[PDB]
Protein backbone atom coordinates (compact mmCIF):
# COMPACT_ATOMS: atom_id res chain seq x y z
CA UNK A 1 0.00 0.00 0.00
CA UNK A 2 0.96 3.68 -0.50
CA UNK A 3 0.80 6.00 2.58
CA UNK A 4 -0.80 9.35 1.74
CA UNK A 5 -0.84 12.14 4.29
CA UNK A 6 -2.77 15.40 3.86
CA UNK A 7 -0.48 18.26 4.92
CA UNK A 8 -1.85 21.49 6.35
CA UNK A 9 -0.30 24.32 8.38
CA UNK A 10 -2.46 27.19 9.71
CA UNK A 11 0.74 29.31 9.58
CA UNK A 12 0.58 29.15 5.78
CA UNK A 13 -2.33 30.84 4.05
CA UNK A 14 -5.06 28.54 2.77
CA UNK A 15 -7.42 30.50 0.53
CA UNK A 16 -10.83 28.69 0.17
CA UNK A 17 -10.92 25.87 -2.37
CA UNK A 18 -10.86 22.15 -3.21
CA UNK A 19 -7.12 21.66 -2.74
CA UNK A 20 -4.59 20.83 -0.03
CA UNK A 21 -1.45 22.83 0.72
CA UNK A 22 0.54 19.66 0.17
CA UNK A 23 0.12 15.93 -0.26
CA UNK A 24 2.71 13.47 1.04
CA UNK A 25 3.03 10.16 -0.84
CA UNK A 26 5.45 7.87 1.06
CA UNK A 27 8.48 10.29 1.36
CA UNK A 28 7.62 12.59 -1.58
CA UNK A 29 5.87 15.86 -0.73
CA UNK A 30 3.92 17.61 -3.54
CA UNK A 31 3.33 21.27 -2.61
CA UNK A 32 0.62 23.45 -4.15
CA UNK A 33 1.77 26.62 -5.81
CA UNK A 34 2.37 29.30 -3.16
CA UNK A 35 1.65 33.02 -3.56
CA UNK A 36 3.16 35.67 -1.27
CA UNK A 37 0.06 36.04 0.92
CA UNK A 38 0.25 37.45 4.43
CA UNK A 39 -1.62 34.86 6.55
CA UNK A 40 -3.02 37.62 8.77
CA UNK A 41 -4.49 39.84 6.03
CA UNK A 42 -5.28 36.98 3.55
CA UNK A 43 -3.97 39.43 0.90
CA UNK A 44 -0.66 39.62 -0.94
CA UNK A 45 2.09 41.39 0.96
CA UNK A 46 2.86 44.88 -0.29
CA UNK A 47 6.07 45.68 -2.12
CA UNK A 48 6.00 43.59 -5.32
CA UNK A 49 8.15 40.70 -6.45
CA UNK A 50 10.88 40.83 -3.76
CA UNK A 51 8.41 40.91 -0.86
CA UNK A 52 6.11 38.34 -2.52
CA UNK A 53 9.03 35.95 -3.11
CA UNK A 54 10.14 36.20 0.47
CA UNK A 55 6.61 35.75 1.83
CA UNK A 56 5.95 32.77 -0.45
CA UNK A 57 9.17 31.06 0.67
CA UNK A 58 8.46 31.78 4.35
CA UNK A 59 4.98 30.28 3.85
CA UNK A 60 6.57 27.27 2.16
CA UNK A 61 8.74 26.62 5.23
CA UNK A 62 5.67 26.06 7.39
CA UNK A 63 4.41 23.40 5.00
CA UNK A 64 7.81 21.72 4.71
CA UNK A 65 8.20 21.61 8.54
CA UNK A 66 4.68 20.29 9.08
CA UNK A 67 5.51 17.35 6.74
CA UNK A 68 8.95 16.58 8.24
CA UNK A 69 10.85 18.23 5.40
CA UNK A 70 12.89 21.43 5.15
CA UNK A 71 14.34 23.75 2.51
CA UNK A 72 17.44 21.56 2.18
CA UNK A 73 15.18 18.57 1.28
CA UNK A 74 13.43 20.40 -1.61
CA UNK A 75 14.03 18.45 -4.87
CA UNK A 76 12.52 20.68 -7.55
CA UNK A 77 10.90 24.09 -7.75
CA UNK A 78 9.03 25.90 -10.51
CA UNK A 79 8.92 29.69 -10.44
CA UNK A 80 6.00 31.22 -12.30
CA UNK A 81 6.67 34.92 -12.93
CA UNK A 82 4.38 37.69 -14.09
CA UNK A 83 7.49 39.41 -15.53
CA UNK A 84 10.70 37.62 -16.59
CA UNK A 85 12.56 40.88 -15.79
CA UNK A 86 11.90 40.16 -12.09
CA UNK A 87 14.03 36.98 -12.28
CA UNK A 88 17.21 38.54 -10.90
CA UNK A 89 15.41 40.02 -7.88
CA UNK A 90 13.42 36.82 -7.26
CA UNK A 91 16.55 34.69 -7.48
CA UNK A 92 18.35 36.89 -4.89
CA UNK A 93 15.52 36.22 -2.42
CA UNK A 94 15.53 32.51 -3.35
CA UNK A 95 19.20 32.37 -2.22
CA UNK A 96 18.05 33.39 1.33
CA UNK A 97 16.29 30.00 1.64
CA UNK A 98 18.22 27.56 -0.58
CA UNK A 99 21.90 27.36 0.43
CA UNK A 100 23.08 23.81 -0.42
CA UNK A 101 22.11 20.73 -2.48
CA UNK A 102 20.05 23.13 -4.52
CA UNK A 103 16.80 21.99 -6.08
CA UNK A 104 16.33 21.39 -9.74
CA UNK A 105 14.41 24.43 -11.08
CA UNK A 106 12.31 25.72 -13.97
CA UNK A 107 11.32 29.38 -14.42
CA UNK A 108 9.15 31.17 -16.98
CA UNK A 109 6.84 34.13 -17.41
CA UNK A 110 3.16 33.25 -17.47
CA UNK A 111 0.21 35.15 -18.84
CA UNK A 112 -1.35 35.95 -15.46
CA UNK A 113 -1.30 34.59 -11.90
CA UNK A 114 -4.12 34.36 -9.43
CA UNK A 115 -4.65 37.45 -7.28
CA UNK A 116 -2.70 39.55 -9.78
CA UNK A 117 0.42 38.21 -8.08
CA UNK A 118 3.97 38.79 -9.31
CA UNK A 119 4.88 35.15 -8.84
CA UNK A 120 3.94 31.75 -7.67
CA UNK A 121 6.33 28.95 -6.59
CA UNK A 122 5.54 25.21 -6.77
CA UNK A 123 7.85 22.63 -5.15
CA UNK A 124 8.48 18.95 -4.58
CA UNK A 125 10.36 17.84 -1.44
CA UNK A 126 11.49 14.74 0.48
CA UNK A 127 10.41 13.94 4.04
CA UNK A 128 12.29 11.95 6.68
CA UNK A 129 15.95 10.89 6.51
CA UNK A 130 17.91 11.84 3.36
CA UNK A 131 21.44 10.65 2.60
CA UNK A 132 23.03 12.90 -0.09
CA UNK A 133 25.78 10.88 -1.86
CA UNK B 1 13.92 -2.70 -11.07
CA UNK B 2 11.21 -0.13 -11.73
CA UNK B 3 7.94 -1.35 -13.35
CA UNK B 4 6.74 1.05 -16.08
CA UNK B 5 3.31 0.64 -17.78
CA UNK B 6 2.09 2.63 -20.80
CA UNK B 7 -1.53 3.66 -20.06
CA UNK B 8 -3.98 4.01 -22.98
CA UNK B 9 -7.78 4.44 -22.92
CA UNK B 10 -9.82 4.67 -26.14
CA UNK B 11 -12.36 6.83 -24.25
CA UNK B 12 -9.79 9.66 -23.74
CA UNK B 13 -8.60 11.76 -26.72
CA UNK B 14 -5.65 10.02 -28.33
CA UNK B 15 -2.25 11.69 -28.63
CA UNK B 16 -1.62 14.00 -31.72
CA UNK B 17 2.20 13.81 -31.28
CA UNK B 18 5.01 11.44 -29.88
CA UNK B 19 3.55 11.03 -26.35
CA UNK B 20 1.44 8.67 -24.27
CA UNK B 21 -1.76 9.56 -22.37
CA UNK B 22 -0.10 8.46 -19.09
CA UNK B 23 2.89 6.54 -17.75
CA UNK B 24 2.66 4.44 -14.61
CA UNK B 25 5.89 3.98 -12.63
CA UNK B 26 5.40 1.55 -9.73
CA UNK B 27 2.28 3.13 -8.12
CA UNK B 28 2.69 6.76 -9.43
CA UNK B 29 0.72 7.65 -12.54
CA UNK B 30 1.95 10.65 -14.61
CA UNK B 31 -0.89 11.97 -16.80
CA UNK B 32 -0.33 14.10 -19.90
CA UNK B 33 -2.24 17.34 -20.04
CA UNK B 34 -5.88 16.80 -20.96
CA UNK B 35 -8.10 19.07 -23.02
CA UNK B 36 -11.93 19.08 -23.13
CA UNK B 37 -11.99 17.09 -26.41
CA UNK B 38 -14.93 14.80 -27.20
CA UNK B 39 -13.41 11.61 -28.69
CA UNK B 40 -16.61 11.29 -30.75
CA UNK B 41 -15.82 14.52 -32.66
CA UNK B 42 -12.02 15.06 -32.28
CA UNK B 43 -13.02 18.62 -31.31
CA UNK B 44 -13.35 20.56 -28.07
CA UNK B 45 -16.86 20.47 -26.56
CA UNK B 46 -18.75 23.68 -27.28
CA UNK B 47 -19.44 26.28 -24.54
CA UNK B 48 -15.96 27.49 -23.37
CA UNK B 49 -14.20 27.02 -20.07
CA UNK B 50 -16.97 25.39 -17.96
CA UNK B 51 -17.86 22.80 -20.63
CA UNK B 52 -14.23 22.14 -21.43
CA UNK B 53 -13.31 21.63 -17.75
CA UNK B 54 -16.11 19.10 -17.32
CA UNK B 55 -15.08 17.19 -20.44
CA UNK B 56 -11.37 17.27 -19.49
CA UNK B 57 -12.19 15.84 -16.05
CA UNK B 58 -14.45 13.12 -17.60
CA UNK B 59 -11.57 12.30 -19.94
CA UNK B 60 -9.23 12.13 -16.97
CA UNK B 61 -11.56 9.62 -15.25
CA UNK B 62 -11.10 7.19 -18.18
CA UNK B 63 -7.32 7.33 -17.80
CA UNK B 64 -7.44 7.01 -13.99
CA UNK B 65 -9.79 3.98 -14.21
CA UNK B 66 -7.64 2.33 -16.94
CA UNK B 67 -4.56 2.60 -14.65
CA UNK B 68 -6.36 1.42 -11.42
CA UNK B 69 -6.65 4.92 -9.90
CA UNK B 70 -9.56 7.32 -9.40
CA UNK B 71 -10.25 10.94 -8.63
CA UNK B 72 -9.78 10.37 -4.86
CA UNK B 73 -6.23 9.03 -5.58
CA UNK B 74 -5.13 12.16 -7.51
CA UNK B 75 -2.09 13.73 -5.73
CA UNK B 76 -1.48 16.93 -7.68
CA UNK B 77 -3.14 18.82 -10.53
CA UNK B 78 -1.96 21.79 -12.60
CA UNK B 79 -4.67 23.87 -14.26
CA UNK B 80 -3.55 25.85 -17.32
CA UNK B 81 -6.04 28.56 -18.20
CA UNK B 82 -6.38 30.75 -21.24
CA UNK B 83 -8.10 33.36 -18.99
CA UNK B 84 -7.42 33.61 -15.24
CA UNK B 85 -10.93 35.11 -14.87
CA UNK B 86 -12.37 31.62 -15.56
CA UNK B 87 -10.75 30.29 -12.36
CA UNK B 88 -13.87 30.48 -10.11
CA UNK B 89 -16.02 28.72 -12.77
CA UNK B 90 -13.36 26.07 -13.41
CA UNK B 91 -13.14 25.51 -9.66
CA UNK B 92 -16.92 24.89 -9.40
CA UNK B 93 -16.64 22.16 -12.07
CA UNK B 94 -13.54 20.75 -10.37
CA UNK B 95 -15.65 20.21 -7.21
CA UNK B 96 -18.01 17.90 -9.20
CA UNK B 97 -15.08 15.47 -9.46
CA UNK B 98 -12.83 16.03 -6.43
CA UNK B 99 -14.83 15.56 -3.19
CA UNK B 100 -12.32 14.51 -0.52
CA UNK B 101 -8.56 14.22 0.17
CA UNK B 102 -8.20 17.03 -2.37
CA UNK B 103 -5.09 17.14 -4.55
CA UNK B 104 -2.36 19.68 -4.26
CA UNK B 105 -2.91 22.23 -7.06
CA UNK B 106 -1.35 25.04 -9.04
CA UNK B 107 -3.20 27.28 -11.46
CA UNK B 108 -2.12 30.01 -13.87
CA UNK B 109 -2.95 31.66 -17.17
CA UNK B 110 -0.78 30.65 -20.13
CA UNK B 111 -0.10 32.43 -23.38
CA UNK B 112 -1.92 29.86 -25.50
CA UNK B 113 -3.05 26.23 -25.31
CA UNK B 114 -3.18 23.64 -28.05
CA UNK B 115 -6.42 23.73 -30.09
CA UNK B 116 -7.06 27.29 -28.89
CA UNK B 117 -8.50 25.61 -25.78
CA UNK B 118 -9.60 27.45 -22.68
CA UNK B 119 -8.42 24.83 -20.16
CA UNK B 120 -5.82 22.08 -19.92
CA UNK B 121 -5.31 19.95 -16.77
CA UNK B 122 -2.31 17.74 -15.96
CA UNK B 123 -2.22 15.44 -12.97
CA UNK B 124 -0.25 12.94 -10.92
CA UNK B 125 -2.18 10.13 -9.19
CA UNK B 126 -1.58 6.90 -7.22
CA UNK B 127 -2.65 3.39 -8.26
CA UNK B 128 -3.47 0.45 -6.00
CA UNK B 129 -4.20 0.58 -2.27
CA UNK B 130 -3.86 3.94 -0.51
CA UNK B 131 -3.97 4.42 3.27
CA UNK B 132 -4.72 8.09 4.04
CA UNK B 133 -3.66 9.82 7.33
CA UNK C 1 16.35 6.56 4.13
CA UNK C 2 15.88 8.35 0.83
CA UNK C 3 19.10 8.49 -1.26
CA UNK C 4 19.64 11.85 -3.03
CA UNK C 5 22.26 12.40 -5.71
CA UNK C 6 23.21 15.84 -7.07
CA UNK C 7 23.56 15.41 -10.89
CA UNK C 8 26.16 17.53 -12.73
CA UNK C 9 27.30 16.68 -16.31
CA UNK C 10 30.33 18.59 -17.52
CA UNK C 11 29.07 18.22 -21.13
CA UNK C 12 26.22 20.70 -20.20
CA UNK C 13 26.33 24.29 -19.09
CA UNK C 14 27.26 24.38 -15.35
CA UNK C 15 24.62 25.96 -13.07
CA UNK C 16 25.30 29.66 -12.41
CA UNK C 17 23.10 30.18 -9.34
CA UNK C 18 21.16 28.27 -6.72
CA UNK C 19 20.01 25.22 -8.73
CA UNK C 20 21.24 21.92 -10.05
CA UNK C 21 20.88 20.35 -13.54
CA UNK C 22 18.99 17.41 -11.96
CA UNK C 23 18.29 15.78 -8.63
CA UNK C 24 18.02 12.00 -8.28
CA UNK C 25 15.76 10.70 -5.44
CA UNK C 26 16.11 6.87 -5.21
CA UNK C 27 15.48 6.00 -8.92
CA UNK C 28 13.44 9.13 -9.85
CA UNK C 29 15.39 11.85 -11.66
CA UNK C 30 13.98 15.41 -11.62
CA UNK C 31 15.52 17.50 -14.38
CA UNK C 32 15.60 21.31 -14.46
CA UNK C 33 14.06 23.05 -17.40
CA UNK C 34 16.60 22.90 -20.26
CA UNK C 35 17.25 25.63 -22.78
CA UNK C 36 19.13 25.03 -26.09
CA UNK C 37 22.43 26.44 -24.78
CA UNK C 38 25.79 25.75 -26.47
CA UNK C 39 28.08 24.61 -23.54
CA UNK C 40 31.05 26.30 -25.17
CA UNK C 41 29.54 29.83 -25.83
CA UNK C 42 26.97 29.70 -22.92
CA UNK C 43 24.54 31.30 -25.49
CA UNK C 44 21.50 29.78 -27.12
CA UNK C 45 22.33 28.00 -30.39
CA UNK C 46 21.25 30.13 -33.32
CA UNK C 47 18.43 29.25 -35.68
CA UNK C 48 15.21 29.37 -33.58
CA UNK C 49 12.92 26.67 -32.27
CA UNK C 50 14.22 23.72 -34.34
CA UNK C 51 17.84 24.35 -33.41
CA UNK C 52 17.01 25.12 -29.77
CA UNK C 53 14.93 21.88 -29.48
CA UNK C 54 17.85 19.80 -30.81
CA UNK C 55 20.35 21.44 -28.47
CA UNK C 56 18.05 21.16 -25.46
CA UNK C 57 17.51 17.44 -26.13
CA UNK C 58 21.26 16.86 -26.68
CA UNK C 59 21.83 18.56 -23.25
CA UNK C 60 19.09 16.40 -21.72
CA UNK C 61 20.90 13.25 -22.94
CA UNK C 62 24.10 14.37 -21.15
CA UNK C 63 22.20 14.83 -17.89
CA UNK C 64 20.19 11.58 -18.25
CA UNK C 65 23.38 9.55 -18.94
CA UNK C 66 25.30 11.18 -16.01
CA UNK C 67 22.46 9.99 -13.72
CA UNK C 68 22.22 6.41 -15.21
CA UNK C 69 19.11 7.13 -17.26
CA UNK C 70 18.46 7.60 -20.96
CA UNK C 71 15.77 8.89 -23.30
CA UNK C 72 13.90 5.54 -23.22
CA UNK C 73 13.57 5.93 -19.42
CA UNK C 74 11.98 9.42 -19.49
CA UNK C 75 8.51 9.28 -17.87
CA UNK C 76 7.13 12.79 -18.57
CA UNK C 77 8.21 15.97 -20.30
CA UNK C 78 6.81 19.47 -20.31
CA UNK C 79 7.45 21.70 -23.31
CA UNK C 80 7.26 25.45 -22.70
CA UNK C 81 7.00 27.27 -26.04
CA UNK C 82 7.32 30.92 -26.91
CA UNK C 83 5.01 30.20 -29.90
CA UNK C 84 2.46 27.36 -29.99
CA UNK C 85 2.76 27.44 -33.81
CA UNK C 86 6.24 25.83 -33.42
CA UNK C 87 4.63 22.60 -32.04
CA UNK C 88 4.81 20.69 -35.38
CA UNK C 89 8.51 21.49 -35.89
CA UNK C 90 9.46 20.85 -32.23
CA UNK C 91 7.66 17.45 -32.38
CA UNK C 92 9.68 16.47 -35.48
CA UNK C 93 12.93 17.11 -33.54
CA UNK C 94 11.50 15.42 -30.40
CA UNK C 95 11.01 12.23 -32.50
CA UNK C 96 14.84 12.22 -33.29
CA UNK C 97 15.35 11.46 -29.53
CA UNK C 98 12.19 9.73 -28.26
CA UNK C 99 11.59 6.55 -30.37
CA UNK C 100 9.53 4.15 -28.21
CA UNK C 101 7.51 3.98 -24.94
CA UNK C 102 6.99 7.77 -25.41
CA UNK C 103 6.83 9.90 -22.24
CA UNK C 104 3.66 11.52 -21.04
CA UNK C 105 3.75 15.18 -22.10
CA UNK C 106 2.24 18.59 -21.78
CA UNK C 107 2.96 21.46 -24.19
CA UNK C 108 1.83 25.06 -24.00
CA UNK C 109 2.83 28.59 -24.92
CA UNK C 110 4.19 30.79 -22.11
CA UNK C 111 4.56 34.52 -21.89
CA UNK C 112 8.35 34.57 -22.04
CA UNK C 113 11.26 32.22 -21.38
CA UNK C 114 14.67 32.98 -19.85
CA UNK C 115 17.23 34.26 -22.39
CA UNK C 116 14.33 35.09 -24.77
CA UNK C 117 14.44 31.37 -25.70
CA UNK C 118 11.91 29.78 -28.01
CA UNK C 119 11.73 26.52 -25.98
CA UNK C 120 12.36 25.12 -22.51
CA UNK C 121 11.88 21.43 -21.75
CA UNK C 122 11.63 19.86 -18.30
CA UNK C 123 11.58 16.14 -17.62
CA UNK C 124 11.23 13.39 -15.04
CA UNK C 125 13.04 10.08 -15.69
CA UNK C 126 13.91 6.69 -14.13
CA UNK C 127 17.43 5.49 -13.36
CA UNK C 128 18.61 1.89 -13.19
CA UNK C 129 16.70 -1.07 -14.58
CA UNK C 130 13.20 -0.52 -16.04
CA UNK C 131 10.73 -3.34 -16.95
CA UNK C 132 7.95 -2.05 -19.29
CA UNK C 133 4.79 -4.24 -18.90
MG1 LIG D 1 7.13 44.99 -12.43
NA1 LIG E 1 10.08 45.16 -8.01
Amino acid sequence: KTIRKIISSPLCPKPVGPYNQAILVNHTLYLSGILGIDVKTEKLVNGGAVAETRQALLNMGHILKEAGSNYNKVIKTTIFLQDINDFTDVNEVYKEFFKENYPARSTFQVGKLPMAAQLEIEAIAITGEVETI
